[PDB]
């Protein structure tokens, strides 16, 4: 279906390294449609929220802290597989095997300073979309 | 300083693919986004936007496309955004844009000239009071 | 050897969409030889003609429509290997399977939509040359 | 409007692998390639191309320079296409030239400038019509 | 002709990763780098490139901001690559510069404006010979 | 270990065509640190003793006369899991094996012109350095 969704962020090493315009125009050179679009520092909750599937993991404390350290860039974007294209993308998420034409295989090295976060199903997809957004803010 | 500037990609610029481009430029510069939202204005945000010229020919027209699609609205923040955001834009009518600006290198048309800069720090306030709220700017 | 040589096409949506300085430069940085260049809108009997070994399937009528639908541009590219690394450039020929940094893999979603062809094989392009250019149009 | 004009990849730019670049920034700023086509210049064609300099000196060193490779030979149509594809390629002295522009980011040498572009509508129909068949414009 | 130029890419642009940008720029414009390397200054190597200006205010602020990171040093050779050298970094005050030069793209402050290019063919010897061995140049 | 070391060289043919700040600039954006630079024309004994495992093969004396046959430059890169991830930014040592994104995927046809060269492993990495750079040349 042409109308698939998937939520994609920027986060906050990615911010403040400048890649915020590069990950969007390779969204755009794609082919995508951005449908949805706001800056904001997650608070502690947030974070927590974000990761909550991992919250008894020990690597925990410092994935909410960092990621609640500075601004983030979520976006949601529109068109046929944009999910699995998305994922493609951004590369594996961890810069250790991601390859060289992918955000993280051109800009990241560590999986904590993994630059961008991208939805790993259409589940997780609507999920991540209903918390960061509310329907009208969906363009 | 502190001072901020309206960005605006107008529908032409964001069909055309060019909104990412255009951030990134500003981020190439060493500025730092503090807003940025998508939306298509209403007929009452576009008239608003181009309240200035009401009483000059095609308002309506220009209303009218400004209003037909989404735009990007951005508020950029750091010492002479507003000047640098005028420079890297090029001159408003593309016909007199040096290549290596954003007018420059996209646009042809005066009509579609991709995106929108303040002229001006008043100019920039009245333009990020208009389309943010104050608890919209981070 | 070094004077093998294939056909690349730029399709109308690579043209519509701007692609066609991009997709030369890619070649032109990877090292090959440009020794023919033209562009033209096909004919439905040119179309035809490039589709014919599919032309009993039922999606024929939509890709000879699209391909006749306006300009695409023809090039030939000469060097070392340049066939199969002329169809890794582009990428697979269903974008859903493309890799970043590929032409497909960056610009291309739809199979339909894929932006431009490339020979796969030294056969195929000496068919397709010959398909598209009188030899005297080689440089 | 339907405006078009005449630009060439000379020898030197060919050979040193930018004519997709160039292409690019045309594409880039929304204009529509009419024609295209790749050849080394005859020594006829090479003196009709410089006719207008066949009483200055080295007018033979010119010719010979450009008949010496493959150019790029192609028209592009838009509104204010020629004045575009000017202020596009920069001075066609690189020495007066401003990064952003072909010649302003890629040459050193006015007898080494990549590329040629059509200085007028005037000259752009003569180059067009030097270069293309009518039945060649798509 | 043979003639060279020394550009030093500042700690503000090494640290921003703009070494590899700079370095492009130079070798797509069509020059030849002869000399390389990458170092911290020393207090003594930092006053000894801002000497002349040894009377004028904080200038041990220029100094000790200069020798507070690694530069990388090179030497540029080609016909006009002094000239060319300081088109392509932009005017040295980044609010004066355009889009399309090094300063025009990623500079905003004076203070922190990303590298250096000898001005003059006199700045060039003086500032070569004192960044480099003459064996140090191939 | 944050601080492991890798040794990258721009060869004749990725300097003659321009190639070095491409190079440098993918590292950069990778996020690693440069810590050693400069630029030589190697001498034939150089060539060979960087070639000297293979001292015995027919293709030898090619290697070596082009590698010393202009200018390369030398880099050392500092940063986490660094060797790897060069060889990966780099591609695959034959061009024909290399990934599009990759310097050699995007830029090289010839392996005999591969553009430039990483090292292979941590122990290859000090060796390269150690015979390219004195300790007091490394910032």
């Amino acid at each position: 279906m042409s109308s698939e969704r998937t939520f994609i962020a920027v986060k906050p090493d990615g911010v403040q390294r400048g890649l915020v315009g590069e990950i969007i125009a390779r969204f755009e050179r794609k082919g995508y449609k951005l449908v949805a679009l706001k800056i904001l520092q997650p608070t502690t909750e947030q974070a927590q929220g974000h990761y909550k599937d991992l919250c008894s993991k020990p690597f925990f404390p410092a994935l909410v802290k960092y990621f609640s350290s500075g601004p983030i860039v979520c976006m949601v974007w529109e068109g046929k597989n944009v999910v699995k294209s998305g994922r493609v993308l951004l590369g594996a998420t961890n810069p250790a095997d991601s390859q060289p034409g992918t955000i993280r295989g051109d800009f990241a090295v560590d999986v904590g300073r993994n630059v961008c976060h991208g939805s790993d199903s259409v589940e997780s997809a609507e999920r991540e979309i209903a918390f960061w957004f509310k329907a009208d803010e969906i363009a």
